[PDB]
């Protein structure tokens, strides 16, 4: 079997992306950000705190069919930036794109943080990550894809994400018409439960390439590029005005500025990454100021290969006994 869904910008800035899922008997579409980062199918539901909930779409699992307890379950999250959810499991048909997975684990909210109720657009997360990371307890649930992998015509699934513009998640195939040239496959360690893999360096625009290994993962659940200081600093140094602010919490730099290119090594292989997308507009309405796509990983314990550089990619998650990673400019 095969699926392939398009996904969304959630606001003209691709602060996130959303891509449809079918939930449930009759189908229960709700719009989730599908998340190499993590791996919890969480969603809003009809048990989730009334005042936490602002326009988003919720699960009823009392209204399918197919739906029933996972007796004594329940889940916890924390994510990266300081956001959480929590609740108790279901488990029902969850289909994406085409591609039907029965029995699955979808965990429904009774608690979500502010940041997701804010968030009007975002009516859960689905997890892509390893399912080693999944906090359902007493029993380790599996990721959608995992439950998949078996039926899928090759265990793999692809993320095609547009700048300012949708695109596509498949799983089972690799649309060989989606990118340029080939794909470079790199190693992936499995041992922290990411897609965590090791560039092989890195420039900024025209500039020379510096060799440099850098550990991180390919996580299309955060935005932004997070990379050590001193390659931030290198970015940053070439724009006019850009500077560090704490207040702000982060790169900023003047709205007027013409970014400079990012590229980043896949083996021998190289990403480019446009100035354009590393803009991430004015830090408030109506200010000068605007938020840079590139921000120090310092402090959060990992390099992260957010959405930034991963639009810039057709990027293959090759769930193999032995995973690894591809990329290829598109």
């Amino acid at each position: 079997s095969t699926g392939s869904a398009t996904t969304t910008p959630i606001d003209s800035l691709d602060d996130a992306y959303i891509t449809p899922v079918q939930i449930g008997t009759p189908a229960q579409t709700l719009n989730l950000d599908f998340d190499t980062g993590s791996s919890d199918l969480w969603v809003f539901s009809s048990e989730t705190t009334a005042s936490e909930v602002d326009g988003q779409t919720i699960y009823t699992p009392s209204k399918s069919t197919t739906a029933k307890l996972l007796s004594g379950a329940t889940w916890s999250i924390s994510y990266g930036d300081g956001s959480s959810s929590s609740g108790d499991v279901y488990t029902d048909t969850v289909s994406v794109g085409g591609l039907t997975v029965t029995g699955q684990a979808v965990e429904s909210a009774k608690k979500v943080s502010s940041s997701f109720t804010e968030d009007s657009t975002i009516d859960g997360l689905l997890g892509l990550a390893f399912s080693t990371l999944n906090t359902v307890s007493p029993t380790q649930q599996k990721t959608f894809f995992d439950n998949a992998k078996a039926s899928l015509d090759s265990p793999v699934f692809t993320a095609d994400l547009g700048y300012h513009a949708p695109g596509t998640y498949n799983f089972g195939f690799i649309d060989t018409t989606a990118y340029t040239g080939s794909i470079t496959y790199t190693a992936v360690s499995t041992k922290q439960g990411f897609w965590e893999w090791t560039s092989t360096g890195y420039a900024v625009g025209s500039g020379t390439f510096k060799s440099t290994s850098i550990d991180g993962i390919a996580d299309t659940g955060t935005t932004l590029l997070y990379l050590p200081a001193t390659v931030v600093s290198a970015y940053w140094a070439q724009v006019s005005g850009a500077k560090s602010s704490s207040s702000v919490g982060g790169y900023v730099f003047p709205c007027s500025a013409t970014l400079p290119s990012f590229t980043f090594g896949v083996g021998s292989a190289r990403i480019v990454i446009p100035g354009d997308y590393i803009d991430f507009g004015p830090i408030s309405t109506g200010s000068s100021s605007c938020f840079g796509g590139i921000q120090s990983s310092a402090g959060i314990g990992i390099n992260i290969f957010g959405d930034v550089a991963l639009k810039a990619a057709f990027v293959v998650f090759n769930g193999a006994t032995t995973p690894t990673l591809g990329f290829a400019s598109k």
